[PDB]
DNA sequence: TAGAAAGTGAAAGC
DNA sequence: GCTTTCACTTTCTA
């Protein structure tokens, strides 16, 4: 419920976070926005939401109090979405994952 | 074109 | 149940 998986697949039907979204609803595909901060249209309130937000849920981030780290906050959720042994990458700017 | 700023997996950490 | 660190590897933009 407030683990990786459950609160990622509840992340995902949310439609909350634009660009996260499934693409198989029954073989539990999903894709995840994955631009390179370095490019010129990044933004942080745009493409470091989700990797943010799994920084909030764990304590990690404390909004006001601590100072922004996308890179930590994008960093830290792929290794904890790699961490997981019931979720696969899909090596077929995106993404993709499939929960098993 | 280039180095700085990102980004990465994997082992070590709590 | 993931987070941090580490020793490198990438993506940029101009």
């Amino acid at each position: 419920q407030c683990r990786l998986r459950p609160w990622l697949e509840e992340q995902i039907q949310s439609g909350r976070y634009p660009g996260v979204q499934w693409l198989d609803q029954s073989a539990r595909v999903f894709q995840i926005p994955w631009k390179h901060a370095a490019r010129h249209g990044w933004n942080i309130d745009k493409d470091a939401t989700l990797f943010r937000n799994w920084a909030i849920h764990t304590g990690r981030y404390k909004p006001g109090i601590d100072k922004p780290d996308p890179k930590t906050w994008k960093a830290n959720f792929r290794c904890a979405l790699n961490s997981l042994t019931d979720v696969k990458e899909l090596q077929d700017a995106f993404r993709v994952y499939a929960l098993l």
